[PDB]
């Protein structure tokens, strides 16, 4: 959610600002309903003068000795219109308030105005990707040799985008992900937590998932039960921790991380790239508004350390205003290198949603210097997706003979095996 | 599925060891159904009504199983270590877990309603710690090839182990448009149990065995308020096991054994309870269940469920091996345990380990995974 006060009383630089993204606010409905509003507005209180001054002029009649009919006849009729004038100024902010829940965020000014992806630039880049003796394995191809990957009997259990991994490839994948988790924690100020997987509506309207997105999750309709939905992200359960909250100013900045399921079903075909069920380790910051931007670069960086750690070629993009999330003021991706495909691929979204998020979860801050609570920024960052983290593991220290050689921080988790097949 | 020439051949004593269970074989019906599709066959719709039928009968209980009607009939096998005296009054998990927000069920109730768990920072950490210690456990010892599974599985796979078509109620379903429908998966038994259906294994593949730290998710209304004992989700690691037939009762002893040594690491005490043929699930020959001991409930609480299933499952699934006495493909056994469920675990080690202060000591096999905390608040 935007500050509704900036969408009322300035729309047209909301609109400007929104433009840049691609999305056209209905700048002539915002103006209508104002309108409308501003009409009950001015003549509920030309009512309830005359409501009032007819009451007080019953009074005044009786101590005349007067009929008073036509005064109550006025007052009965004024404050029933009154009512119908209360229904109507509800049902204008009821519609005003379902569609300020349908606007993106806005973009900060130092993001790149672009219309498309190719106006994403590349803010850097680490490593060198390898340039291989031989011809390169996919992950598909590599993880199969043995069944350690296997996408057919996971297609029997469940239909399309699902994966089974066994021995020292789902040891490898299980590796990965306490690795990030142990690096998050005791290295970058992470604290841990365990969460739900299956969220109320309420969560997702929280993060910005919801009312817009649902039909990119997994739902459970419940008989006469709030419905539950799938997580497609950790940052639905961890960002809502702090919702309907007042924190201390000497509780930011809040740190946490989560290795979860993620589940989504957005309408890649070979392969664990694009999974309806994937495992990322995610970092979510609750954060004072003044730090918010280096938090973001901070966030990136923790993310990035992954990949140095793991040495996997990478590269950050700057996301475009045309090419960012519902909920991003601003973001970076990190793509890491993929051999098999002779491009670097998408691993990461770092993101400063700004106040968007805790204005829709009410989550705040007591500022010391008013007194007064203030919302609180909040951002999000893959640290990271763990399949897609594999893919670049198996595929980047693959062998000629088709085996891979174990990453050296991962060596401590995979009981003595230092390379698979 | 039961072996139909069984229930063809002797239905008055498969009706009888079935009756053990407390279960009514409709042995009318049966012989309606095979009476009329004789004389429909000398002269499809009844096959279809027969297989519902079936679909719907639970597993044999073994010959070794105490006969019993109900949990009061099961019997103690046996116990491994001493309940401990605490000279202070004890503390539930609950109250123990609250005290830093490190177990918050607030937060979680906020986020998606009763039944859920928040963790955070050491706690959160403990129950990290103890499904790694579990898995690196059964894999280096115990002789268990790791998987990563699905969550979400279709029907059939389901209908493979027993929990389809008879308990689609405790189960949470993803309803899809043109698509078939998916179900959260209530056990890792499900997915693991379900990679060898639809085929024929070699004799020398035999024993085949899993284990998976996975969530499971229940939506059962017929069974604990209070607490992280019963949740809509929990993880829990599973032992599976595809095996020889002839194997499989001894392939039992095995698998409670491995489930018992993470107890037993843990120094957590516990006892091993013989369920009766009336307290026995709907796929399982024979079970033995481990119960933990709470303090705070000074009784022993059920941790895991070690089951065999004989060729019940294997029957659903078409799940064979190919015999190498006589070359025939012949169904397997099967054969599944919790090693163990985690959120359980966590309890039994937060009360277990709970100091007069209300800190918690970190067991010994777990301090590893702990980052050198080694006292929880
Ligand atoms: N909470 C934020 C930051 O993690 C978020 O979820 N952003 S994201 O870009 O939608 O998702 C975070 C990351 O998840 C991975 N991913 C996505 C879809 C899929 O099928 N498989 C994947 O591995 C992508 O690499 C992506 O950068
Ligand atoms: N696949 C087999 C063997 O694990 C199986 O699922 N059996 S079981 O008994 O249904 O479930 C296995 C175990 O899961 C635990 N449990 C159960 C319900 C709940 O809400 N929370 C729990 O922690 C119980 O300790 C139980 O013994
Ligand atoms: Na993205
Ligand atoms: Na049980």
């Amino acid at each position: 959610m935007l500050d509704p006060k900036l969408v009322r009383t300035q729309p047209q630089e909301v609109a400007a600002r929104l433009a840049t993204r691609g999305f056209q606010l209905d700048v002539a409905r915002i103006e209508a309903l104002e309108e409308q509003r501003k009409s009950v507005q001015t003549r509920t209180e030309q009512l309830q003068a005359e409501r009032n001054a007819r009451s007080k002029a019953i009074g005044q009649a009786k101590q005349r000795g007067e009929d008073i009919a036509p005064l109550l006849a006025d007052v009965d009729r004024m404050g029933s219109e009154l009512e119908e004038g209360k229904r109507q100024l509800d049902a204008i902010q009821g519609e005003l308030d379902a569609m300020l829940l349908g606007i993106p965020n806005l973009p900060h000014e130092s993001v790149p105005v672009g219309a498309d992806e190719d106006a994403n630039v590349e803010v850097r880049r680490w490593g060198t990707p390898k340039t291989f003796d031989f011809e390169v394995k996919d992950h598909v191809a590599l993880g199969e040799r043995h069944g350690w990957l296997d996408f057919e009997t996971a297609a029997k259990l469940s239909g399309a985008r699902f994966a089974l991994m066994r021995g020292p490839i789902a040891r490898l994948h299980r590796a990965l992900a306490q690795f990030m988790i142990n690096l998050h924690t005791a290295e970058h100020g992470y604290e841990e937590a365990y969460t739900p997987y299956l969220v109320q509506a309420p969560a997702l309207q929280g993060t910005g998932q919801l009312p817009k997105f649902e039909e990119d999750l997994f739902k459970i309709g419940r008989d006469g039960e709030a419905d539950l939905y799938l997580i497609p992200t950790a940052e639905v359960s961890l960002t809502n921790i702090v919702s309907g909250q007042i924190l201390d100013a000497k509780q930011l900045p809040l740190k946490f991380v989560a290795h979860t399921p993620c589940f989504r079903s957005e309408a890649d075909t070979r392969g664990m790239i694009r999974q309806h069920q994937f495992d990322k380790v995610e970092m979510v910051q609750i954060v004072d508004p003044a730090t918010s931007y280096e938090a973001l670069e901070g966030l990136t960086a923790n993310a990035e350390r992954v990949l140095q750690l793991l040495e996997l070629p990478y590269r950050v993009l700057a996301l475009c205003t045309g090419d960012m999330g519902f909920g991003s003021t601003k973001t970076y991706d990190l793509e890491v290198w993929v051999p098999s495909q002779d491009k670097y691929r998408e691993i990461s979204s770092c993101s400063n949603c700004g106040d968007f998020q805790a204005r829709r979860m009410q989550a705040r801050y007591r500022n010391p210097e008013t007194g007064k609570p203030e919302l609180v920024h909040t951002l999000n960052g893959s640290g990271l997706a763990v399949g897609r983290t594999l893919v670049a593991v198996l595929e980047n220290y693959q062998q000629a003979d088709g085996s891979i050689r174990v990453p050296e921080v991962l060596k401590p988790y995979m009981a003595g095996i230092e390379v698979i097949g």
